[PDB]
């Protein structure tokens, strides 16, 4: 189709960080009839998963993906300017959740809801629930639309999503942060789920209590001290450890406390394929930077050796592990 | 002067949440004759400092503010969907220092010179060093334009300056993070600064040592001095005994930059940055009904650790001497 040549040319403008031959394409596809929705999901939104997994590669740097991501927010925009109904239909407030800066994927929904006639106020990256549940209470819109793209922020929507409940506002939810088919939104009763803007606005157009977990808490509470630990075996185990600068040093100290998070995430919602997911991701991440991933094996076994006694942690780790051992024997 | 009357129409579209108004609003101020730079400089940046002062003073939500400024951002592309100019100039790569997510500064400053026909490439929030320095020795633009709007990030853009000009790149430099007349970015020569979108254009229509021990220090030891800081709450400040985890939290993270603030002062040797900070806080605590003279306790229990490192010592006195000024009135 006109689709796979549309591809090419926007990763092509994308790359060369062309916003003026990213915007025309976008605009004479339009012009030609192309919907405004199609543009918006089957070419900006393909390009963006794929910058993605070139910066995953380590073939994109930061500066390479920032340059695209800011042209495809330009594409968003322009192709806004043109296909926004008037707002009949009812109100709906679109955020991502505090501390998620994704709000690409949130743009893309609200577009698409202007699209159908919904009035859509966005709030974009990282809003905290103290000031997003006022915000609901003042203006008492017919939806929430809450946005996550890391698994990580699960514990943070799970909160934030009940204290919107609380204002009785209804919830949607979406975003990578959820899986791919919305499973930890299932596990976690959060809200209504769905896949995409186009599904969201199909929701839309219908007639239509937690005991914290003492292990989840421990991962928190003892963050350092694991971070530490891992630390430690690395220097036991893990050559190149001896040799970093102080940069190096930084920046396993921060992966360190990433795995440590992601474990949190994972006891959080009980589904150890949250963590057996990201330590795969973590281990291509790390290849594709010449960090050898048997480094996050000793890191591993470290918490494990230290949480021995926290049976559901312990499991987690233990599906890890396995999945990491899979991973590398490719 | 329409100005007047467009910057109370912008504030109520902003105010409002709506999108579609305040777009509209710029664009019926262009077809009327309205400069675009004009529009972006003296109607969206005035704004977008008014909204930064109603949230200082705790009259604004960051719900309100994220409205508001993603609105901002939508006038600023429509506007450039209509006043950039065909690139004749040469090539400015546009970049937020790492950890900067002002990026709606730097974006205005790119929107003006495609108007002068720049081509320019916008990297926006928070480009690391290592990342942007392969970028410059790739692209070989006529210059790179780092904005940095948190005082607090001068340290990194000392650093990252040097780091571009190794390239060979030319630096331009701006933002609030470069202090008043741009004295931050000028006593550490760091690139050359300018105040304005436009006085960076007309910059481009031009013919064109030993590491910090008490620096150092405040990085190294800023656990400790956090620690120190929270222990004198504790003996001093009574509502700090009633906090749950979310306000002990709150009380982290400020006094964590508290010790971040004083350390970019020291760093460029100018204690006035750490003052006009304190006077800052206080304003900002004092609004959400924390009492600035926690902030005093704080900074005693700092400088008694500290007290043998005699730049920082001197930068705290200030602070402490400029808290104490703001409180009598
Ligand atoms: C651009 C980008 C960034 C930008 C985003 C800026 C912006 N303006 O949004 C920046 C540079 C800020 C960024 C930062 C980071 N990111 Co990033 N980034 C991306 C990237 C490449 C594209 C995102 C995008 O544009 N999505 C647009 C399209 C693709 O979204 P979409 O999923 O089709 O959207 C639909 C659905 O999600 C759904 N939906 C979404 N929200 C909602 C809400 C509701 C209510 C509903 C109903 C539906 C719904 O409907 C949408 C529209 O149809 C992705 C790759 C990816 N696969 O997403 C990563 C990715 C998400 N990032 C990633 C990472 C790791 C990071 C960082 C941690 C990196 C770092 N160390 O700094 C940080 C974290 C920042 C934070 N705290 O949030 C990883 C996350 C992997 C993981 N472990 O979970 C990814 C997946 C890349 C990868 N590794 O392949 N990132
Ligand atoms: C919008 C906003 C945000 C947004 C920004 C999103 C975006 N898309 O940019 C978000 C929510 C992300 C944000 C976050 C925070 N912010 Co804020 N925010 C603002 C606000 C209200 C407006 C910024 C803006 O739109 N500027 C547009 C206009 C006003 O910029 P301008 O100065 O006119 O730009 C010109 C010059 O600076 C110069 N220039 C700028 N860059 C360059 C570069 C070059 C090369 C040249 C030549 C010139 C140049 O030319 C420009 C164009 O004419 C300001 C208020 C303010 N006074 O700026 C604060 C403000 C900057 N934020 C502030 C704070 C404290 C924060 C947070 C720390 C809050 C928090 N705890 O989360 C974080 C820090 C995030 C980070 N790490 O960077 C404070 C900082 C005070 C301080 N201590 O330094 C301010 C001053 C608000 C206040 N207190 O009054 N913020
Ligand atoms: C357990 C052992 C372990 C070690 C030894 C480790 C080291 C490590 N990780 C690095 C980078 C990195 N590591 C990550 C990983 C992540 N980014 C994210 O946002 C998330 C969630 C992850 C995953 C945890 C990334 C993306 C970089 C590259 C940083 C950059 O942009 O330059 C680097 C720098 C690479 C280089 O400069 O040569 C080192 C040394 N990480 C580890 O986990
Ligand atoms: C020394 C004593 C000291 C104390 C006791 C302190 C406490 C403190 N600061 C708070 C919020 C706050 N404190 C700040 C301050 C900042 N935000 C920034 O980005 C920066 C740089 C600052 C300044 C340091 C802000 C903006 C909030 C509001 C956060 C929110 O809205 O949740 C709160 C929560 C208020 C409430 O919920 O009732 C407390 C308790 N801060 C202190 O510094
Ligand atoms: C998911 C996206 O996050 C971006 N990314 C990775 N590390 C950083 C960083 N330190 N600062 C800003 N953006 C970053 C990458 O460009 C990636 O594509
Ligand atoms: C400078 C701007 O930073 C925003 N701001 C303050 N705290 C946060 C936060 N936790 N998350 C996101 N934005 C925030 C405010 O809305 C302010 O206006």
């Amino acid at each position: 189709d006109i689709l796979a040549a549309g591809r090419e040319e926007l990763m092509a403008a994308l790359a060369e960080g062309d916003e003026h031959a990213a915007v025309d394409l976008a605009m004479r596809l339009l012009d030609g009839g192309v919907p405004a929705d199609v543009v918006l999901l089957e070419l900006v939104a393909d390009a963006q998963v794929e910058i993605g997994v070139l910066w995953q590669a380590n073939r994109w740097s930061v500066a390479q993906e920032h340059a695209a991501t800011a042209i495809s927010e330009r594409v968003i925009a322009a192709v806004g300017d043109r296909a926004a109904a008037a707002p009949t239909r009812g109100h709906v407030v679109v955020a991502c959740l505090d501390g998620e800066w994704h709000a690409l994927p949130a743009r893309i929904v609200a577009e698409v809801l202007r699209g159908r006639g919904w009035r859509v106020t966005f709030l974009g990256a990282s809003v905290p629930a103290a000031h997003l549940v006022p915000y609901l209470e003042e203006h008492g819109p017919d939806a929430v639309a809450l946005s996550c793209t890391l698994p990580r922020g699960l514990p943070r929507a799970d909160q934030v999503v009940a204290a919107c409940r609380a204002t009785g506002t209804p919830v949607l939810v979406g975003g990578l942060g959820f899986g791919p088919d919305g499973r930890w939104a299932r596990v976690l009763g959060a809200g209504t789920w769905a896949p995409t803007a186009r599904a969201a606005a199909d929701l839309l157009d219908r007639p239509e209590p937690r005991p914290a977990d003492p292990e989840y808490a421990a991962l928190r509470a003892r963050r350092a001290e694991l971070v530490d630990a891992g630390l430690a075996a690395l220097h036991e185990w893990f050559p190149p450890l001896r040799d970093y600068d102080a940069r190096r040093l930084d920046a396993t100290l921060d992966d360190l406390g990433d795995i440590v998070d992601h474990l949190a995430a994972s006891v959080y919602v009980d589904d150890p394929e949250l963590f057996g997911e990201f330590v795969t991701w973590t281990a291509e991440v790390l290849a594709a930077r010449g960090v050898s991933p048997a480094s996050v094996e000793v890191a591993l076994e470290a918490i494990a050796r230290v949480l021995d006694d926290h049976p559901r942690t312990r499991h987690h780790l233990d599906h890890g592990r396995r999945a990491l051992a899979a991973h590398l024997e490719h």
